[PDB]
């Protein structure tokens, strides 16, 4: 009955000690930090790039890890996974690790969904996960996090256009090389949010717990509008007019600073 | 004969190959990433939250650390790190790990010192250093770095301000709030280059390999400005007329992309 694993062998440990060990099964774990804000792709180059993980996917193609982990909806992806530092032991798969890690993401997910606050536009579960990597990259303060919540959702409910910027990114997919022009923002992809009306087909990255609260519970605020203030906040406001001084208050602040 | 350590047992383990193991040292490996544009307290957080790292740092300040790895130069600390995925067995020090890191940089820096290119405004090779973290914090797209980097040698050799924001942010210390104004820019601090003439007195962030580099092969260039185009990219000047209209160029793609 001897347990198979990683262990620790003291210097003048005795016979007697070892095979108390042995039989343990208390092995040292790995660390794996899955980091809110990535992509399931990016978690996917970490556990090939991980020591000791058994590697059972034939290839990291997003259909494959879908149908390695008998997903009801195969479309219902990105998104779907936990962030954490993530404890495991020598030659564990790379599916299990996933499947961990997308049965604490569904876990949270249901509970955010069940305690959601009342007329909120989202259909399904997936939307609010979608929702959610949205909040998470777009770059703000923690402070300001309700708020960019209240603007998305407003403007998901009224029918506007949400023309956040890491959707365009996403939808480009391995065209994204850094750069993103005017002509980036015009070309119609699916996920583009300055071209399509509503949330694009499914999460854009894994989001925090922060973003997902925020998604379930976002600020009661009127504001359709946000723009960098030009020290590192944002202002946010209700109509165009006020939203079009606010960009010049911006750009005034900026040529203050970046001309001599 | 025998060497203490943490070593994997396989189920099929013969007592042939368990005597094999156990004399080798050929321990478990366990992973550390330490990202370059990090400062040194990003990464004794890291040591303070890493399993099976012994704690011997009585605390995470930088003359603790100095102290500990008996530099020289206590005052050179700040980015004499290389930055890897460092392997680490089960009880190895903080301090063990770090003076690896420090060893590696050194040796690193010496060779980028004495293959450097000629006429170079630097004195020692902290001031290389210091540059190379400038660089590094500063570089967005990598076909732009050996330019980033011709701009502020080319200012340092004549004598003009270098005016980078991540070094005013790593001079207010822990009065960085998350935001940036132009208060800060103007209240003078040791590392301000705003205010003070020449390279801050230590670098600012671990540079990588990238960065110092371009620290000691700048491009040949009569740039002295940079500003960003507005699409991902920075446009390059020699003179401040032309670099005050691409200012006012930069104001206007973001007029068009903000404003409806």
């Amino acid at each position: 009955h001897f347990k198979a694993g990683t262990y620790r062998f003291t210097p003048q440990m005795t016979v007697r000690e070892m095979l108390k060990l042995l039989e343990s099964g208390k092995e040292a774990q790995f660390p794996l930090r899955l980091v809110e804000g990535m992509r399931l792709s990016d978690y996917l180059k970490q556990l090939r790039e991980a020591p000791y993980i058994k590697h059972t996917l034939s290839d990291d193609k997003y259909a494959t890890v879908a149908q390695a982990l008998e997903l009801e909806n195969p479309e219902w992806i990105e998104g779907w996974f936990w962030p954490d530092t993530w404890m495991y032991t020598a030659n564990t798969t790379d599916v299990a690790l996933l499947k961990r890690a997308h049965k604490k993401m569904v876990k949270a997910v249901d509970s955010a969904w069940e305690g959601r606050a009342d007329g909120l536009p989202y259909k399904d579960k997936n939307q609010l996960v979608t929702m959610a990597s949205i909040i998470e990259k777009e770059t703000a303060v923690a402070s300001e996090r309700d708020q960019v919540a209240s603007v998305f959702i407003n403007r998901l409910r009224i029918g506007m256009r949400l023309q956040t910027d890491p959707t365009v990114i996403y939808g480009m997919g391995e065209r994204y090389n850094g750069k993103l022009s005017r002509a980036d923002l015009e070309t119609p992809t699916a996920y583009n949010t300055y071209t399509i009306t509503g949330l694009p087909p499914g999460a854009i990255a894994t989001p925090g717990a922060d973003s997902l609260k925020a998604a379930a519970h976002p600020a009661k605020t009127p504001y359709l509008y946000f723009v960098a203030d030009g020290k590192g906040g944002h202002t946010f406001n209700t109509n165009l007019a006020s939203h079009n001084k606010s960009v010049q208050d911006y750009l005034k602040v900026l040529k203050e600073k970046n001309a001599q």
